[PDB]
Formats: structure tokens, C-alpha cells, sequence
């Protein structure tokens, strides 16, 4: 199912403080690196957030997994998951998301709403004061057996403009949309790495991506 | 003055929800590999809290560090850094740290205080409901220039007895006891491994560490 590069493709429909917009983006993962690489574009014309705080929102299963560890996301697939999460910004609000990622006719589809509220008038968020780069970061898988899936934690460091850095704390839960039996891991990390570009051409509002995400055993590496 | 092994000792002064207690640590610490090696005994009777909720509490300079990251802890010695922690756990109370961590006749000493408040009776905490163990995690260590110092960002998972975890969140701000020069690094990792034991000879209520922190450079490594 994820033996070769497969496309991927991200119908994103967003709300924060009143403000609506719609991101889509196309692009391939490959499970056998943990390379992603999509294009973003906001349809509804300028994206009213930073890019970066919607980065981890707009597909955990190209994540390159060794045999040892269970491969929760992979094993839900192809009937997919549900992907939930709190994501609450240093002095300011929170985004709640839900995402449905399925596999259909050849292609993983990365489907998620997302509400914000209780951000600041003239914050990093509303005011757009966050650089268009991003961090590398670590994020904790847990099995969660009570929901038959995992829950995840993750801090984002978000570049501010000018200097300086804030946290966007992630809650995350991952829970099956089939019926089908899941692989429930232990505890263990996802080794994240993101690069955002431009393309010059383009006149639309964007965000290109090239990411690798790498499972690690870290009971046995970090020993 | 990290190129040895050198000996570690911590005192420490605990008051959670009015419950006073003291713990005293010896050990070492080896910059060149990472490791710490101590030895905790609550010297007011029984700890009242779990010993894993008070392991980040009870010496980051012993880190190893390769020479393309700065070493904002060493570099602080050895007049010593303050390091500052907020913990919130998990549907339960914070504890609030100040510890002095100094270079003094041979020896890495950390004098810690801690405050405990907002916990629930019979709840995880309170109730000493945690495994004596723990588990390996990643520190995000950023540059705080406005402090002369670094912030770093930790989420710690507490196994709990009988099955399930808990998230402890770190905030923690080091800054210098001195007016040295310091070493403020680019933001990077700290990879943490930490495994508890008991002494069957040993009578007081105590823990044993053996633990591994490596500075590892996301930016790159994770590419």
C-alpha cells in the first residue's frame, strides 16, 4: 500500500475568529524515506493565518516506520483514520482540527476542517507576525488502547519576524474509520524535519513543502 | 572542567500541598559520554510524592555536547546557572523549581527548591500512583538572548501503575549566576534516557539514575 512514492492530495476548509478560507494542495509521500513534498494554495484568495501555523494540520502514515515498531496510521489504512488535535499557540488561541485520511484510487487524501478562537488583535497569529520558515521537532507517539489508537504530543517552535520564537502545544488523537484490527505501538518518537519555499512563478498565495519524518526507537537509541 | 568524570550532589527542598519533605543526591556526571550516575534518599521519611514526578527536578551541563552546538550550561560555569521550571501534569497540579547549579571544590552541586499546588487528592500525584520507572524524551533547547540564556521545552510521560500514562509539560529558563561571557546556542535537541532502580540493601525511601543526554542538531540531523 505504501511500497512505492503515491500521491497525496489535502482539501482543508478553515474558520479562525470569523475569518473562513480554503487551502488545497497536491503532492506524493514515500513511506520507504518519510519524504513528503505538496504544493499549498489558498483558494479563497490571501490565507488570513500564518502558513507555518497550519503546517502540522494540512499525513503521518508516509513516516518511515522500521519492522520493530507497530505502524498505527499504515495499519488503519486503507479504510484511513481520523486525525484530531488542540493545537493552543503561546499567549494566544487554539486550533481545533479534524482531519479524515484515507487511501482512494491510488492516492492518500488528507481531509480536515479546523476552527480557531481566543487569538489576540494584533498577535502573532491574526497580525501574520510569524516567519515563512519552519523547525525540526519531536513528536511523542503513545498508544491510547481505551480508543483504540494512539494519542501524540508535539511542541512547534514558530520563527517570529524580527526575532525570537513562541510554542504551538499539539494534543493529537488517532482513532480508526474502518472496522479493521489496528497496530497499536509502544512509546516511541517521530523525528520531524520541514523546509517551506516559494515558487517565484506562482501568484497565488503558497506554501511548497519538502518534509522527512523518521520513526526511532528511542528506549533502544538514546540508551 | 568537563573533560573527567566529576562528582554530582543535589540538595533539595520539596513542599507539596503543605507536605515538606528534603532529598539528597550523590553521583557523577561524564560530559564526554553523557552519563549521570546518582544516588536519591528523602531524608524527612517517605518521599509524599512519586520519585519519577520529581526526576527533572533533581544537571544539563553534563550533557555531551559536540563542538558545533553551543553549551550555554558549561559555558555558565563555573560560578552556575539558574534553571527555573514550571510542570504542569496531566488533569492534575504544577510544580514550580529554582535550582542553583554550581561548580564548587570539585563538584557539580544542584540546590533545588520546589513548590507543589493545584493537585487532587487521590489523584496520580497525591495518590503515588506512577510506576517507579521512566522513559527516554526529547528536550528542545532555544536561545533566550533577552535573558542572557535558554528556554527549553520538555513533555514528560509518566507510566502509571496498572497501565496508561500521563504528560508532565516542562517550561524551564536557564540563565547565569555570573557576569561571564555565555554560549547562547541555535535551537536544538537533547535526547534523554533514564532508567530507575532500588538498592535491596537500602532502608530509606530512595531512587537510583542512571541516565544519557546527548545534544544532537536537528537542523541537520533529521534532513
Amino acid at each position: 500500500l505504501f511500497r512505492e512514492k503515491i500521491p497525496y492530495v489535502v482539501e482543508m476548509e478553515g474558520d479562525v475568529e470569523g475569518m473562513k478560507f480554503s487551502v488545497r494542495g497536491k503532492g506524493h509521500g514515500d513511506a520507504n524515506t518519510g519524504k513528503i513534498e505538496a504544493s499549498f494554495i489558498c483558494t479563497t484568495g490571501e490565507l488570513p493565518v500564518p502558513w507555518s501555523s497550519i503546517l502540522t494540520t494540512v499525513a503521518q502514515c508516509f513516516a518511515k516506520y522500521p519492522n520493530d515498531i507497530k505502524d498505527y496510521p499504515k495499519s488503519a489504512m486503507p479504510e484511513g483514520y481520523v486525525q484530531e488535535r488542540t493545537i493552543t499557540f503561546e499567549n494566544d488561541g487554539v486550533y481545533k482540527t479534524r482531519a479524515e485520511v484515507t487511501y482512494e484510487k491510488g492516492s492518500v487524501y488528507n481531509r480536515v476542517t479546523l476552527n480557531g478562537s481566543g487569538f489576540k488583535k494584533g498577535g502573532n497569529i491574526l497580525g501574520k507576525k510569524l516567519e515563512f520558515n519552519y523547525n525540526p521537532h519531536c513528536i511523542y507517539v503513545l498508544p491510547d488502547v481505551q480508543n483504540n489508537g494512539i494519542k501524540c504530543y508535539i511542541n512547534i517552535v514558530h520563527d517570529v519576524i524580527g526575532g525570537g520564537q513562541i510554542i504551538a502545544a499539539h494534543q493529537q488523537l488517532n482513532t480508526p474509520l474502518g472496522g479493521g484490527p489496528v497496530d497499536i505501538p509502544h512509546y516511541h518518537h517521530i523525528q520531524a524535519h520541514t523546509i517551506l519555499s516559494k515558487d517565484p512563478k506562482e501568484t497565488r498565495d503558497h506554501m511548497n513543502v519538502v518534509e522527512v519524518f523518521r520513526a526511532i526507537d528511542c528506549k533502544t537509541a538514546y540508551a
